[PDB]
This record gives structure tokens, sequence and C-alpha cells, in this order.
């Protein structure tokens, strides 16, 4: 599913991401935009052989099991395919584990490079939330 910007914001809000560990909703929407262009089916292979999955591009080296990333962990305890669902619950629940891991949203390279220190509230302006 390709979300609309406000549709995604609402979904994320309902799943407890607004201000989760102090990151306002616009941060999450901004990261999704640049990670996946709001497409839950997005996948991208990394140089190390791991793959990033879903709307928030969660990596198989640490967070999910894809059966093809040797020596990896599965810290969210989920098949990576669950992250591609139109239902974002598994991505959100896993993202809450990731953002709590020490480095905050800096875990998402696109957040650090494209969202951090920008007016992220712009991503939810105009939405009914
Ligand atoms: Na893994």
């Amino acid at each position: 599913k390709v979300f609309g910007r406000c549709e995604l914001a609402a979904a994320m809000k309902r799943h407890g991401l607004d201000n989760y560990r102090g990151y306002s909703l616009g941060n999450w929407v901004c990261a999704a935009k640049f990670e996946s262009n709001f497409n839950t089916q997005a996948t991208n292979r990394n140089t190390d052989g791991s793959t990033d999955y879903g709307i928030l591009q969660i990596n198989s080296r640490w967070w999910c099991n894809d059966g093809r990333t040797p020596g990896s962990r599965n810290l969210c305890n989920i098949p990576c395919s669950a992250l591609l669902s139109s239902d974002i619950t598994a991505s959100v629940n896993c993202a809450k584990k990731i953002v709590s891991d020490g480095n905050g949203m800096n875990a998402w390279v696109a957040w650090r490079n494209r969202c951090k220190g920008t007016d992220v509230q712009a991503w939810i302006r105009g939405c009914r939330l």
C-alpha cells in the first residue's frame, strides 16, 4: 500500500508514535517519506547482503529474519515480510524497539540526513489528527 501523507500520520498517531521517546509525529512521517516514499512494499538490498524492508526500511542484519542474512539477529522477532504489510503495526512496534536502542532516530540514515534539524511539523500540516 502506498499511503497518503495524512493517512500515514493518522495511522502512526493511532499506533502511539507521536512523541514516542520525544520524536514528534512529523519526524516519523518525514523518515517514512524518504525511506520508502510511503510504500509499505519497499525493499532495498545493502552492500553487506542485508535488506531493508517496508515503510521504515527496517534492516534484516539486526531486526527481522529473512532467511538470507547470515549471522544476523532478529531483535523484533518477526519475519521481514511482515514489515511489508498494508497493516503497519509490525513496522511501528519494531521501530519503537529500534528508536529505544541508544541512538534515537539517528538509526535511520535518511532521518539524520534529510529530516533532522528541519521543520518536520511541515509533514503533518493540514492533516486532521
Ligand atoms: Na536477521
